[PDB]
């Protein structure tokens, strides 16, 4: 073995992160402004835009989804608060009309609790929200989630890295898998604990084991650029999941800061220091403060359909089957 | 598959740019000075300098190609003006002796009209100007002006990334293939779409189209240094487009510009917002004044010279066939 | 050959380091808090923490050596200094409870008087401490002191960076092998002598000949993050020692020192001009001050005890047992 | 072809620079002080440190020249200047003593005049002096030395970067062969005619040539640490060349500079509009100034006799047998 040692399988594969990649440009008839955005974000729901917002307490409250819903996508609101707090916010979107919406719960003692007061206050999808998904504790949440209120409420598990977890959350009965252990941007678990998995590569395994059976995957972390919403989707995810691009937006949570003249908001991992209140596994920062919500989407979607265009992708379907050159470190 | 996932084909290559690859010496009998380094611009029109200007409002007007065809090679007049004023620029550069130039088309409604009056003009050359030529209006508007004005003009389409597109091209009757999607110096569609084709992959690929049909190709955009020149050409270009590098010359459309203490011209993408004036795909940026066009086409042709030398290329058809040698971060 | 030549043994192998890799998720039924950190320091000496302080006079005096054995590893006593100082050092920790210490020897004329008068002060752990065990001198120490001390001293040999090495100094006795030629962060042998081997392989490599033969690996050299702990024993290591890590804290040698408003301490190689009073393979330089070492401690363990929870290790035994991920410039 | 085209052969080669690789440790019996560092320069000329200064007018006149060979290697006097100066620069070293000296001579038509007249002034070395030396009026003003002078006096022939232009010089008559075509430190032939072969690579490729028929290949340019000179030698070199590691010594010609605060020499590619005084292929740089070349000498023989004890390595001869690891950019 070139790398050492004498066994072939202890270094997996060469992961692969959006910077890695770029779509290939293929035979078209489509134009950007016709491309269909549409996408499953669970097995029973389709988005007209394929995006949703982290469940982040600097980026996803009531505000943040009832935006997102209208904008097409969806929010999932945090679960950094009380349980009758996060239900009022569930209550608070419902009523902004027919509007969808998502919120996290975790695998803690007080979490089945927070579940169903959640399904009371009429929320659509219930997020198994987790740093690592492959494990007894979380896989039975999904499914006793699954078995009990499967019937009315969408049951997203994650987080995965792995073809092995992906599928292991496909038989406990998730209905959308979610990706991405390490790459998000205020991410330390890639230092702390030298834990991760790089996106695309983990897209591609997991799509693997959930596309054979017919479950959407969310690409969540680590997207900078409109380009890598194309890069997630064309890599097999049928959604993607957004924190630090849109936690600039005046519709996220936390106020306008000013330094050197420019204008930030505060943006932190859930795993941060100031989140939990120790081993940190997210550092505390800031995002340029972009503006409106609606003009961030428009823009993200922009870069999406342009995407669809040199790739002649009708559909997000269609787009999830384009391929991929890879780039050295000069490109 | 190492990479992830069970296809083979999703990522379809490894894609290199120019500072990939070096050109390795060979035997040689060429002096530099003594070099021919005259080219196929299309299937009829050759040039003295394989070395043509962008069809960008920062880089060629008619007074760019007036000197760029007395360097020897030739301008393309850029199409963000009306009709009648892009053809009174093509009758100023003919009143200015037997001089060569081009003029871009776009595929839109009034694209023909443009067409007709620029051949009316006296045009020598047609570029159907697009971001992706793979597509059946792009294909189409190359084959109808190559059958209606084709006697007398020649027509070039772009742009292409993949043998795949170039091969349509050279079946729609493209007289010329121009190569590069997302390349460009002042180019965004790598991170808004994140699309694009390292260039001297595309040019690998391209030239395989097209070079056994007898169809030249056109390397246009990335190239950076005089060196990139030679690269482009030893892939398998027989000419050379340049946005950047002859931004900063006198000849260029717009005002010297002057930030701390030191001189620049503006250089701008045709798909940046002042350049439009939406989800721009280039920005507006400066690039150093560099002085008259003479002094730096005699630079880069000198750089080429110097390629040729090393290489014992005593033609652009003998630089053609050299070889590379793959370098890595450190090189 | 690729890479030049006509042989393929000339570059024998790729070599990775530290951040060339990630560790992957893995099916998971640990808790962090649950995790067993205990590993084997040598055949006989296992550590509740797997973390042992480098033999350096900026890092290791008694101090430090009570401090760690405290915190459940060990520390190495520089050998900078007299032998009645060290002696004396050494019977300062044992001073202050039943508390595991490890004392560094040259091969040196002075060595095997240095090792006697250690073993008289109590003395647990031997290491022969050198930057190239692979030399019958060293072979030849590590073998007499196994023979004349080897009941109640357990002898470390180092370092190496291959496994033929690994496996001379396990054929000589040695109870543990230190891995590391050129990795440390004040090391300058990569550029001096152009000799060094990237850590992540040059573990891999050595544990291929220990493992066999029951002896355990210390990963010396290199260690930036409490990742790469983790990192380092899913290679195969049994415990990792430092220096860099633990230079800034309260308990290593020297004073604080304020630059621009910012504290720090001085660390420096042995190999530096400071230290050998030439030409050196160290530098002397400065480290952040950091604390108290119980404080550092806690967090480097709280990574390791993060990466056994993604990747279902309930003890370190597991952990070498865990898979990798390469990744790319851009991860 | 993963890289694009039809053709395996048009990317010939993955080439490897100092930077790519570390030497591997070995077994070894070696100290540092007892390594035996002499080498051959040329088929007939051993030298007691493996060392000739490049030549350049910022680097090596008779000062340098005297210095060099009295610290045991050799320096070779560059030919920017009137053919009866170089030859006085040759007397005057002569005057000091039994030393060695070289003399660079071009390919022109005065280059055989001053070959004359350096041979009356008893240099021993001649050194056909040029940037491609596979052509014709090269390989025939080698072998014309080599007939007329070729008893009395040593012919080098350079430079080249490929096994067949090292073969050619070979069959020419060269008494040695020097490697280095773009990799200098002052060179911009890899910018500006995009040709260069990494410096690794090219000393395999030409020692496959150069050893079987034992004649010696000097490493010529991209040295900038003392382990770059054990790498050149361990990849099969006999000898290095240094210019910009020697430039900033006081026996190079030039004056001090001082610019903010600190002390430099000029250093410059006989190449750039300066040493010509056109297309340059070098720049005018600065080097820190590094005092007595004696001083400097020393620590680079220090850090190759480090390597010759890490490596095993009792003569130059068995260093050209050591091995390497490839590190990634990472490393
Ligand atoms: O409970 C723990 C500790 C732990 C848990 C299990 C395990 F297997 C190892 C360690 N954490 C620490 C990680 N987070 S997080 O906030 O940083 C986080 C939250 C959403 C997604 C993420 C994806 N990758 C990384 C972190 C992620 C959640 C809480
Ligand atoms: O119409 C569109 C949108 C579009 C069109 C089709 C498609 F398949 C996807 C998206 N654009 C956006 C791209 N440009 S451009 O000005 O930025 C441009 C111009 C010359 C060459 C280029 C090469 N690569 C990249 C851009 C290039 C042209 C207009
Ligand atoms: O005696 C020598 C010279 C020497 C000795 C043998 C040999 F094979 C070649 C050269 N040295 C120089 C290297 N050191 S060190 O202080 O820098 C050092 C100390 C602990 C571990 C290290 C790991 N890698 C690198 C250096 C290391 C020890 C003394
Ligand atoms: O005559 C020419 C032009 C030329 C000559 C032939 C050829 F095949 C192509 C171009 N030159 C330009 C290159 N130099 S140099 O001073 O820059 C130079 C000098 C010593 C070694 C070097 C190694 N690599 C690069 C440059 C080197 C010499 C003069
Ligand atoms: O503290 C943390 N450490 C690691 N990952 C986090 C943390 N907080 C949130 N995340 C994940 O990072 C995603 C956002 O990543 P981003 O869009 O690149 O900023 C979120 O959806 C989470 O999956
Ligand atoms: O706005 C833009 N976005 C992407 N490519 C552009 C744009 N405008 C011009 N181009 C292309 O970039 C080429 C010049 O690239 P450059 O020489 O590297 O600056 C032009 O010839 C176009 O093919
Ligand atoms: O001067 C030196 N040169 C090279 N390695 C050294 C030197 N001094 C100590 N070391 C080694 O570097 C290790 C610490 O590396 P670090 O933890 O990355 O700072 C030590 O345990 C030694 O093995
Ligand atoms: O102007 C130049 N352009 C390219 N190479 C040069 C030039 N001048 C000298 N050289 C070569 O560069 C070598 C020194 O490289 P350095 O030691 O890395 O600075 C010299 O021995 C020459 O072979």
């Amino acid at each position: 073995v070139p790398t050492g040692g004498d066994d072939p399988t202890k270094i997996a594969m060469l992961g692969l992160t959006f910077d890695d990649v770029l779509l290939l440009p293929a035979a078209s008839d489509v134009l950007p402004a016709n491309a269909d955005t549409s996408s499953q974000l669970t097995k029973k729901i389709r988005l007209k835009v394929p995006l949703v917002s982290s469940a982040m307490d600097t980026v996803t409250e009531a505000r943040m989804a009832i935006a997102m819903a209208r904008a097409g996508g969806m929010g999932v609101l945090h679960r950094n608060l009380p349980v009758a707090e996060q239900a009022a916010q569930v209550e608070t979107v419902k009523r902004s009309g027919g509007l969808l919406v998502g919120a996290a719960v975790g695998v803690g003692d007080d979490a089945w609790e927070r579940a169903m007061a959640l399904r009371d206050a009429g929320v659509d999808v219930l997020v198994v929200d987790t740093a690592h998904a492959h494990n007894r504790k979380v896989l039975d949440m999904v499914h006793r989630l699954k078995t009990t209120v499967g019937d009315e409420i969408e049951v997203v598990g994650g987080n995965v890295a792995t073809r092995a977890a992906a599928a292991a959350l496909v038989e406990a009965g998730a209905d959308a898998v979610k990706v991405g252990v390490g790459p998000g941007s205020i991410c330390t678990t890639r230092v702390v604990a030298g834990v991760g998995a790089p996106q695309i590569t983990a897209i591609l395994e997991a799509v693997a084991a959930c596309a054979p059976h017919g479950v959407p995957v969310i690409a969540d972390g680590g997207l900078q650029y409109s380009g890598d919403i194309a890069k997630a989707l064309a890599a097999g995810a049928s959604t993607a999941m957004l924190g630090s691009l849109l936690a600039g937006t005046a519709e996220s949570p936390g106020e306008l800061i000013l330094v050197n003249g420019k204008q930030f908001k505060s943006y932190r991992g859930m795993g941060s220091l100031g989140a939990m209140q120790l081993v940190p596994e997210g550092i505390e920062g800031r995002v340029p403060f972009r503006g409106p919500l609606s003009t961030v989407i428009h823009q993200l979607v922009g870069g999406l359909r342009a995407a669809m265009g040199y790739t002649g992708s009708a559909t997000i379907e269609e787009l999830q089957q384009a391929q991929f050159v890879q780039i050295t470190a000069a490109g």
